This record gives structure tokens, sequence and C-alpha cells, in this order.
């Protein structure tokens, strides 16, 4: 049965500690770097969460653990200080929306929030919140709206796109199989429209013909893997101590029975299979031979690409969503506690 599964797990990797190496050394021609206003942004961020309607503690508890505005500060390092409060506005909703997404009262929330990215992405704009509305669809609105003022039309229809795609995700979702794990987590996770996001992060258009050349293709694939896989071993001790097992490295364990040890070798041996494949995706892109600026706006695509992946984890080892920082020591190692 599932229960034996799941019961037989928990067993394997209780109170197990696994030392972690950085994740950052395994991507190591992608810097990490701090977009320069980030505390000024955060300053304006508090006052602006005091009007989001979400409990204050729920609010204090993600600003405190999770900071968001340092997240858009390390996705977005060269944008300009105006496009901060945007960027980290978005953060802040989809990790409050995910936190507080009962089969019915989600379908009715996906489809309310469905009808918001409609609204203030679609063809007859309507900034507009319908009244009663729920706080983590209410404040998405004039979030939706600012991103939409600093996008091209091109670029708001991915925006469109990928918000559908990771709401519809949601709704949608023996332990899984590892690989049906992964690839669900491929089409579904939240991280595209942070891709798309830093077409308003720097203020420019990624052409449809460059972002649909194969090239670009994987590159994004390969970075939204890269993401995946190293937030699976940064977040398996948040995931176990819920008891919520689908996490691909006690996949791995349960399939195969691995080791713990062996499944996050095992990940860690994927993030650089895929890291390289898209380092090589690079030479195949369409650059110009004449369009500086072009060329400018596909670099600045791809490192936004690869942002997300070193962002993501240089991010997690600079909060405590996921570990207390004391886990770590001094070469940025991290050791896992798998304690209840
Ligand atoms: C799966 C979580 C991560 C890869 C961390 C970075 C992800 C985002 C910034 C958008 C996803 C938001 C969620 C609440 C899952
Ligand atoms: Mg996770």
């Amino acid at each position: 049965t599932l229960s034996g599964e799941r019961r037989e797990i928990i067993r394997r990797a209780l109170n197990k500690k696994i030392l972690v190496p950085n994740i950052l050394e395994l991507m190591p021609a992608w810097p990490s770097e701090f977009q320069p206003n980030i505390d000024e942004v955060n300053v304006e961020i508090d006052e602006w969460l005091k009007t989001v309607n979400v409990a204050k503690e729920k609010k204090l508890k993600h600003r405190a653990r999770g900071n968001y505005t340092l997240l858009a500060g390390i996705y977005y390092p060269h944008c300009r200080k105006e496009k901060m409060l945007a960027l980290s506005q978005f953060l802040y909703w989809i990790f409050f929306w995910d936190d507080e997404i009962d089969r019915e009262g989600t379908i009715l929330c996906c489809a309310e929030t469905n009808k918001c990215i409609n609204d203030c992405l679609g063809p007859e704009p309507n900034y507009t919140p319908p009244p009663g509305s729920r706080g983590t669809v209410e404040m998405l609105y004039p979030i939706l709206r600012d991103l939409r003022a600093g996008l091209s039309p091109v670029s708001t229809m991915r925006l469109k796109q990928e918000l559908h795609d990771y709401v519809n995700g949601v709704k949608n979702q023996h332990l899984p199989n590892p690989w049906d794990h992964f690839q669900m987590r491929v089409d579904d996770v939240g991280v595209i429209p942070s891709i798309t996001q830093n077409e308003y992060a720097m203020d420019f258009t990624l052409p449809d013909w460059i972002r649909r050349h194969e090239a670009m293709e994987e590159i994004v694939l390969q970075c939204t893997k890269l993401t995946i896989l190293l937030n699976e071993i940064l977040s398996l001790q948040k995931e176990f101590r819920v008891s919520q097992l689908e996490n691909l490295c006690l996949l791995f364990m349960n399939t195969y029975d691995m080791s713990i040890e062996q499944s996050i070798h095992k990940v860690l041996g994927l993030l650089k299979d895929h890291y390289k494949i898209c380092i090589e995706a690079e030479a195949r892109l369409p650059w110009s031979t004449t369009d500086e600026k072009l060329n400018n706006n596909i670099r600045e695509y791809i490192r936004g690409c690869q942002r997300l992946a070193t962002g993501t984890a240089c991010w997690s080892y600079n909060c405590e969503r996921y570990f207390k920082l004391s886990q770590l020591n001094d070469q940025q190692e991290l050791l896992l506690d798998l304690s209840r």
C-alpha cells in the first residue's frame, strides 16, 4: 500500500544527516550578484505589505524567512531600482498564493486566479478586482498591471500563458515514480514567469522567432531543470519535516532502494549533466553578425535563465525558508538534518 511505502521512507530517512556541497560550485561559469538597492526596496515592500489582505503573522513569516526582495535582487542584479518593486511584489504574491492554496477551495481559487490573469494580461484589460476577491487574488491585479506596463505585448502573451500553466498545474496536483515527479515539475513549476520578468527587469523584448529557436528553448528548459534539481536537495529537510515525501531525493530512495546519500549524489550528478547541456546550447543560438542591440537582448535573456538556477541556490543560502543558516559551514556546505 501507499501507507507502507510512506512509512518505510520515513523510517529510512529519519534523523539522517547529509553534508551537501556548495551547489553554486556546480555552475562555475555563472556568477551570483546582488541588485544594489535591495534595502531601499525592502522599505517600500514593508509599507506595501501593510495593505495586503493576508494575515499579519503570515506576511511577516514570509518577509522574515523568505525575504523575497532579496530573491528578486539576485534574479535581477542589474535592473534599475524602479523595476525592483513590481518584481519583489510578484514573488510575495506567488509565495503567499502557494501558501494559502479541499478540492473545492482549490478549484475556486484557481478559477478566480485564472480570471485575474485573463483580466489583467488579456486583450481587454480590466485591472479592477471583482468585489469580494480573496486576498491573494485581489493583490495580483495591480501587480500584473504594473508588470504589463513595462512589457511588450510579445512578452505579456508569454507571461499570461506561463501564469496559466502555473495555476493549472497547481489545480491538477504508491509514491510517484521519480521521473514522473520530475517531468511534472518541469511543466508545472512556477519558475518560467521569472525568466519572462527579466524582460520587465531589463526593459527589453526577446523576439518570438529567437524564443522558439531550438537552442533558446533548450537553455530555458535546462535552467528550469537545474532550478528544480537544486531545489529538490535544498528543500528536502523542509519537506521531510512536514511529511511531504514527494521529493525527488526520497522518490529515488523509494523506487531504487538507494540510500539518502546515494540519491542526493544522483541529483547532484543530474545537475552537472544539465549544466553542461545548457552551456553547449549557447554556441547554437542565432547570434546576429551585425545587431549589437539584438545580441545584447539574447545575452540578457540567457543570463536571466542562468540566474534562475544560480539565484535560487544563492537565495536559499541567504535566507531561512529551507533551513537554519547555522547549518552552513564555512564552505557553504549544508548539513541537512532530517530530524523531527
Ligand atoms: C519551486 C521553488 C523554487 C524553484 C524557488 C524559486 C521559485 C519561484 C521564485 C517561483 C515558484 C514559487 C513557489 C511558491 C513554488
Ligand atoms: Mg521543493
